[PDB]
């Protein structure tokens, strides 16, 4: 029962991502297609990055990530298909996903492919990889590809003969690891005590603020569930409060709370009310925390 | 064949609903999933309910309905599974759904998961229940559930058990009525011969206007097609027109269509163009009725 | 394995095209729905088609195109269910989509249903139609069907009827060619040397600007890759780049690429950066070009 | 006491107005200028004359109006100077302004000095004229006129010159009516018993909403104070009270006041409360009342 | 040489405040009008009060201030005008205005001319008054005022009557205090040893932000500058900075100043950066101070 | 009879120009206060200074300008009051404003006060200036002096002083030419044959598009009227039209103008239609041109 996750910057808006699963299930016919999403910034390696990376450990074994934003589509850029290693644990803990105590992924279960631009650096990092291919056999990809639709051509396409079965060292040769792109990852810097980096994303439809800084990171700075927090936002806007599992924690509705989302990061919300929106909080902004 | 019907708050902007999904597929290898909507307000438990309501007629019978905001999430609250009783006829007129006299659905066909934060109100409301439980069993939940995303521990996760065949029965203790919570519906009041209610939802993305009138209050006053409506929105818009089955029968695009819904509500449009867009009609504003 | 792709304009905001597929997945047990788009701009039958017209050949042979946007929905009008003649190749060259040289479609090997409204005016012209039926049948529309949802009533559910096997020749009278309703596709005109079209669609979410200025157009003009051409949008902009394969192509990000889109037209876009949403550059726009 | 009153297009975000002024105490050291307003939608001659128009009977006797949208500025085009007749009474009822029996104005007392480009056309339809002149004089306008300025060129300083005593007639040579330039005004309509007109102006920053039928047109169609009317807006929005005096005679705050604005004309309002604001009302939309 | 400083909500979109002026000129020839400001919201009396409070102390003695919303125009309504008792210092330290040590102002030295509304609240408050008086005398007011537009009526024309020394006790009959119409100010509530109020004003054009926490009330607390203060808006953006004399004494450009405005009250803004347009911060959002 | 032409960041939404008018006129009871404008971007010296710098010709000799963004109100600093030499020709041509050969102005006819801060960088470029003085002495400036509102204590005071008489050598010391703060003016840069510079304002209410590519910068590349040009913006749109006195110029409502303003710089808008609203084109963007 072969599934492939798609997450692109495609949209939803046309027949895109349609074209994308049309041939998907031209070329695996019993594949399952499931959207991760499709509406990650375009170009935008780093946030794509976000979507894909706790993908995993919530997936069958044997899943193929179609990944892809591919800003080089037309060039000779060439895919690159990677067998990860440890699906990874996740969340504000750290566990296996699933019912009881989670379901175990064997390791080497999953493929992403993907532009070889850097969207599979903290996939490679907080997985590692067992092998990983440039994507160049007509076999997986079209032998005159659109110029522009790489995504299809080198991403969709390609992800289909790997669910379908396709071996993954045959779409092409070896990749050494210094010719699999990265992004360099912006350190999460301490200023003193404080921990000090961005708001990595705006937790959307909720509003939540979502930071860089790690529950690792906290742990390397002694703060714990219950430790009485400044978090800096912006380096203009001041929120206070304790450290604390969920959003209800914060009490009244709209209280501040501050707290390590699912994907484990140091977060910050209000308690069922949005908080990014009315202040119009932003991916980027610096976000400082302190005890 | 199982299906899950997933309706959440969780956007489609992450990979969240993924997440769900891959846990879904994990769970029931064999399971469909649909996604109803994932777009409705956060939190707003009585909008989700509008979503989930007319789901049962429309699918086949066994369908498990997922649907979910988990403001609560994290906390010591726990799901509900409800199977309901009857899939219950709809529409303007109060029919099976499908090609010629369409599918009636057996009796006790659909279970619903959700929080039990009233979002299945409205549902309880029109379908009735034959049996309601507690999700609990670590069999169907984490042990350890990730205190932000119950929307996936304790909905997603129990919801492919119980896709895969896992006993309702078995997810937890039952839930005696008054432990199921419900929020209190609105009454469509009569202030003289006028019906008074108000704006249920724009039906996007078209414009359209709902009213929470039902076909039900408008017999209670003996409207029928043809009836010379006045609609006031706001307080103030009073609108006219005669109550018509569909949109052209306002005649010249642009005009105002006074109808019942697919749902059997009481609403109004203009013909092939936005009634609510370009004067920024609401939700929650007034909307009275009367011939 | 039948796969019903399904284009509308219900949106994704509620359960709309849940309902769809709920009935879909009734009477087709095995089917595969896939989603084309649902965001579409309401009533608009050009825009639709654009969705719509480049998709056979993504698909596998016997794929059914549910496609609508019904703004006659509840009149008497009635669906077309047209078997297309040529999947016909597509793309900036005009290939078939595909790994390696494509996979080539037999002939009649695609189904669309459409409210006949000429929303498949593209698809009939650029694939020809080998049978196109009325679709009255009760065996395949219901008996009362729901005056404002003939989406759901005279296309998704006949579209399942079809996924699953029922004969198109019995979903109604075959429909003479005039029968089927077409709109006036604008012709790209020739304005001494210079080839004038409009802007036909923004590329969301890129912000790609999309013309309805056809390589056939250019390259009856002896324009092909490498010719310098100037592009004026709205009749002010006279954007000036050689015409290139791809994005790249212009060099630095943000430069401007003038180029054939994925679906064969000229198209103008910036490196890796929105052209359209800055200067909010609009469908409809006059498009100008020359060598 | 001199006065000049000023009314461009030229916004007040520069130092354009500011240049005129200087220009205006240069010559005639003793004026004082009042400026009527700057922010008309530029080019807008029918929306600037709204400004104009009603000003003489507030002003003191000998006041010139320099009044100035010039889209033909730095063309060979003059401005007229106009001595117009009846200063005119006005308002809801028709009077002179002032305290007591208000200020009766001599005829002949006021100078509007303008492009000729039908700025004045309501001026002259309700005040008539005197005499009419050319502006040509190089004693009044700079024989190097600014080319893109002629609001400062040929209005402002001119009407400085005309302030100071500069005699009207010495400014150039007579212009036959024919010669002055007019704008159609558009007529309000009798469809049936029904007056059709439009929306003239949102009454900024109330949004009130005024519409070009007149007092005159309702005495017209036998409506005066305390008839029921129906007036509806857009062709989409109906509104309906009796025509009062004022925005309080509505009773209730937000309540739907339909009133004769101080200009004479039927307007309709929400009692201290905004109705163009929050239903996007804007000029140029259609207006229906009905009795 | 009489003043008249004239606020209004009547905008200076509109030939409104030109009609006014044009009969305050016509009326007292001699006079300077000067705009306090047209802006204000319109109806909200509180917020005109801000504007008009602090005028006395820097306008020469015998300034009228005509100060003006007016929703019950055309109702039987009358203005009231008062004599003002002390001019009043004012600032972040509470002194006379001008150069050296300031312009002492006589008591009993300026005129507001006011709808009876409350709008003179804090006007009275913090200046009392020797003397009020209805408006009703047809010397001073049209025998006919326009119903809409009592800001001219009942404002500005009695107010140039009094600029030219018309007798204030000949306006009308004395008004009892009780008939002045008042507002409730809301108090500064003290929550345990933090002072609880309200931002009053966002200070445009900068985005300031404003409390209706005087310098008194922090006086009353013994919090002058250098006391390192908690201000918390909204609730949850607890700024911290020390109460400093300005905006520079943040420091760094975008830094947190917290400081006395030149009303005398706490605000807070960012060092020559906008506070409150970037995070969308509001009048009447919650604040709250302490050391 | 005195002048002060007063621009300042104060904006016109609140009474404080007001403020700074009653002390103007409390100083210096015969002077006449000009606005020159206050919408300025607070902060933005180089703004301010365009609204500025242009005025001396517009103004009778003596005119003082009280300029002012004053963002280190409150420190230490103090305001220069300056005499400048040349009142300076300007517009397109470069002449003296006013009707005939327009007025000529002597020397040292102006004083200008503002903020020491750089405001006046291109007022003393343009003009020159006799003497510059440090504004310091208690006669002309508050002993306590307001923190947060330098705007009128150290500009709209002393300014008032200047206008009634105060020897402008007793404001304070004199200032070296080294002590008058500039602002770099960024250079118009050549490009091969092509001049570089920026939008140097987008000029409301219009939405032209005003360089500070001057008039000299393209008579020095043999650029004159008729010269046919590519005008690029935002490096990327090549806008051509030859270069013509005025908008009108360029035929047909909404075509391209290439002209130059009324300060004497190469500009670009349409022809009675905005250039830069639709296209949301801004100050700052790029500008190039080339013959
Ligand atoms: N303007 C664009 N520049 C660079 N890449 C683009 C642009 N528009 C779309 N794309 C990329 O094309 C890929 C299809 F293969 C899409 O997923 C975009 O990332
Ligand atoms: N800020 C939030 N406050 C309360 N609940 C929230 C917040 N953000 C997200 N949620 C809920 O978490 C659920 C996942 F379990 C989502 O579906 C939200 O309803
Ligand atoms: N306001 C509307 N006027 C005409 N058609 C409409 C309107 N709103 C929705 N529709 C159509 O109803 C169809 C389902 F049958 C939707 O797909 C809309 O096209
Ligand atoms: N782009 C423009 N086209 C035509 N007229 C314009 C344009 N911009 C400004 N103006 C007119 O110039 C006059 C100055 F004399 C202004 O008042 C505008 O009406
Ligand atoms: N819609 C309105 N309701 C109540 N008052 C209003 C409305 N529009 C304007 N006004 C008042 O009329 C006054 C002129 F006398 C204006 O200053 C408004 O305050
Ligand atoms: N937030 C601010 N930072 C620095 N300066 C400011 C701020 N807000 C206002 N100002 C300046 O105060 C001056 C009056 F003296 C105003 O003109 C602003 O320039
Ligand atoms: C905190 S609510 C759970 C969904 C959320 N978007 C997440 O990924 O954690
Ligand atoms: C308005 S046509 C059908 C879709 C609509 N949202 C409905 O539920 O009825
Ligand atoms: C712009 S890159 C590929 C996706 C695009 N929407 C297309 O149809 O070609
Ligand atoms: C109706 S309130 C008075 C001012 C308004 N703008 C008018 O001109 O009538
Ligand atoms: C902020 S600097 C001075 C202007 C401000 N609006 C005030 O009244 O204090
Ligand atoms: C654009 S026409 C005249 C006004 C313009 N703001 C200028 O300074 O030239």
């Amino acid at each position: 029962r072969p599934i492939i996750a798609f997450m692109s910057d495609l949209g939803t808006t046309d027949d895109s991502v349609a074209q994308c699963k049309g041939l998907m299930y031209s070329i695996c016919p019993d594949v399952t297609v499931v959207d991760v999403c499709h509406s990650m910034t375009p170009w935008d390696v780093e946030e794509g990055a976000r979507y894909i990376v706790d993908l995993p450990r919530f997936f069958p074994e044997g899943t193929v990530f179609a990944t892809t934003t591919y800003p080089a589509t037309g060039t000779t850029t060439r895919s690159v298909a990677v067998r990860i290693k440890q699906a990874a644990k996740g969340g504000a803990r750290g566990q296996w996903a699933g019912s009881g105590a989670g379901f175990e992924r064997a390791e080497g279960s999953y493929i992403y492919i993907a532009p070889n631009n850097g969207l599979l650096t903290t996939v490679l990092e907080e997985h590692g990889y067992l092998e990983a291919y440039e994507v160049t056999s007509p076999k997986v990809i079209p032998e005159q590809p659109e110029p522009t639709f790489y995504a299809r051509e080198m991403v969709a396409i390609p992800s289909a003969h790997l669910a379908a079965g396709f071996p993954l060292s045959e779409v092409g040769r070896p990749l050494e690891d210094h010719e699999i792109v990265r992004f360099n990852r912006p350190a999460v810097e301490q200023d003193g005590e404080a921990l000090v980096g961005v708001v990595s994303a705006i937790d959307h439809p909720f509003g939540n603020v979502w930071t860089n800084i790690h529950r690792t990171d906290l742990e390397k700075a002694g703060i714990g569930y219950g430790a009485r927090l400044r978090l800096t936002l912006d380096g203009v806007l001041p929120f206070e409060a304790p450290l604390t599992p969920t959003f209800a924690d914060a009490g009244e509705i709209g209280n501040i709370a501050i707290y390590l989302n699912s994907r484990g990061y140091l977060s910050i919300a209000r308690n069922a009310a949005s908080l990014a929106y009315p202040y119009h909080l932003k991916e980027g902004m610096s976000a400082r925390v302190e005890a």
